């Protein structure tokens, strides 16, 4: 394994060079906050379809150039996916000749914006990749500024939708257009003691890299206290000497919470579902009567679907237990911890998040990982919150099982090791609140085409 970088998303001017345009019907997706920018995004389509959400499909969808979604314009309910289908059905029943998505949010992206607004954050990260799963659209997100007007915002819109671009991701900043690429880090491509008595929350940390990180903290940073969770409920502790040979994946829990112990570590291993206010705050309540206040948190609850791989063929069910973990369930940790005195609040997201060629075969992976991406930089004044957007693990975790897609990526998969220093550099140190920690076999890499 190569050579060592931290890339993160910068901004080039990316001019559009003609906007013709066509007379089939645009759908526009709205909801009641956004129908009167809607209704004035409708005037640059003589042939359009109105579809607000807060309002089933009998589309003659072949007749269709495309579709604008401005949900992301307003608050965007991140629990309402009704949007979903309607994108679904336009992707697998319009014309396989073109057809045009394009979601335009507000001041989502932090390029030339002081105040980052959290709306649109998952849809954003769906619509940049649906061109790398379906070869006949075009798909792109677009980031308009917050002031913009919206009559100056739907005729930006309109030039948009039927530009000569390919781009995946765009934003317009004082009337100039940008296009979003990755680029290693500025200025940097020490470490404050965590104190003994405060304790170390680690969801997803009773098994693989979240539980290599509960050791690896033990070890290296002397953490006193750790509290693991996940989904599964161990039993009581008197039941735990008949699993000594067990091969199952709970004796290997309770195998690694006896190895911790060992080490002179409190350890607690608990079942919390996270999305659940009512039992995030009852156990955060508990934690800090009995073990003390929360010194740091590392965000690892997280899913992939490995069953249904085409977004068309995904119901909203199977979605919304994807996201579950990554998008209300850390909204939810995040609204009990953010006052604790936190020395690190570390988010596990991916490369998918924002690789478009590797999102693919898993877009809602993608839309949960995105949503991570946004939410730190949306909360970074206000917690020492970090989002990493990490490769592929080889030696724990989900493991490999590794594409065509990610080996033409040049991308590496990383070791244990490897993956530990990124984090602990990571931590130590200021690359902002979005990070692709990345091994690359430096001869054959071109970062600035990732997302191309
Ligand atoms: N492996 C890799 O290469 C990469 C991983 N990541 C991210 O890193 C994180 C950890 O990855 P990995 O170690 O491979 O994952 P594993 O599947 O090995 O471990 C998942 C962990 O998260 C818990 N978990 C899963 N779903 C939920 C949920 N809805 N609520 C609470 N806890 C949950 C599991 O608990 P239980 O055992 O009880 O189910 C388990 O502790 C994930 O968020 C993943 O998206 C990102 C990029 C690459």
């Amino acid at each position: 394994d190569r050579a060592a970088c931290f890339l993160t998303k910068q901004w080039s001017l990316s001019p559009i060079g003609s906007a013709v345009p066509g007379t089939r019907t645009v759908a526009i997706l709205c909801c009641q906050e956004t129908a009167d920018l809607a209704a004035e995004v409708s005037s640059y389509f003589p042939n359009h379809l109105l579809i607000d959400v807060s309002r089933q499909s009998d589309i003659d969808w072949k007749e269709f150039d495309g579709l604008v979604d401005v949900i992301g314009c307003g608050w965007d309910d991140e629990g309402r996916l009704d949007w979903i289908e309607w994108v679904q059905r336009l992707v697998e029943f319009g014309h396989k000749e073109g057809l045009r998505l394009l979601c335009v949010t507000k001041g989502l992206e932090s390029f030339q914006n002081t105040s980052v607004r959290m709306a649109g954050a998952s849809r954003a990260g769906l619509y940049r990749m649906l061109q790398c799963e379906y070869s006949h659209l075009i798909s792109r997100h677009m980031d308009a500024e917050e002031v913009t007007d919206h009559r100056r915002l739907a005729k930006l819109i309109a030039d948009e939708f039927y530009s000569d671009s390919y781009d995946a991701e765009v934003c317009y900043r004082d009337g100039l257009r940008y296009q979003a690429f990755l680029k290693a880090h500025p200025e940097t491509g020490q470490s404050a003691v965590f104190p003994k008595d405060h304790v170390l929350l680690i969801t997803g940390g009773t098994r693989g890299i979240g539980l290599l990180c509960a050791r690896h903290f033990a070890e290296c940073y002397g953490v006193k206290k750790l509290v693991l969770t996940g989904r599964e409920q161990l039993p009581p502790r008197e039941e735990w000497a008949r699993f000594k040979t067990s091969n199952t994946s709970l004796a290997e829990k309770i195998q690694a919470v006896r190895e911790l112990e060992a080490k002179g570590v409190q350890v607690e291993m608990l079942s919390l579902t996270l999305s659940d206010d009512a039992q995030v705050e009852q156990t955060l309540q508990h934690i800090k009567r009995t073990l003390g206040p929360i010194g740091g948190v590392i965000h690892c609850a997280g899913l992939t679907d490995m069953d249904t791989l085409a977004f068309i063929r995904k119901t909203s069910d199977d979605i919304q237990r994807v996201l579950e973990p990554k998008v209300s369930g850390l909204t939810t940790l995040y609204r009990h911890v953010c006052n604790e005195p936190l020395q690190f609040f570390v988010l596990f997201s991916s490369v998918s998040a924002i690789i478009p060629e590797l999102s693919a075969g898993q877009a809602d992976y993608a839309m949960a990982n995105s949503y991570m991406d946004y939410f730190a930089e949306a909360h970074q004044k206000h917690a020492p919150i970090i989002s990493v957007q990490w490769p592929n693990w080889k030696e724990t975790g989900m493991g490999e099982v590794t594409n065509q897609a990610y080996r033409d990526s040049g991308l590496l998969s990383i070791t244990n090791s490897e993956g530990l220093r990124f984090l602990d550099q990571i931590v130590s140190k200021k690359f902002g609140p979005v990070v692709l920690p990345a091994m690359a076999n430096q001869t054959n890499w071109e970062p600035e085409l990732l997302m191309k």
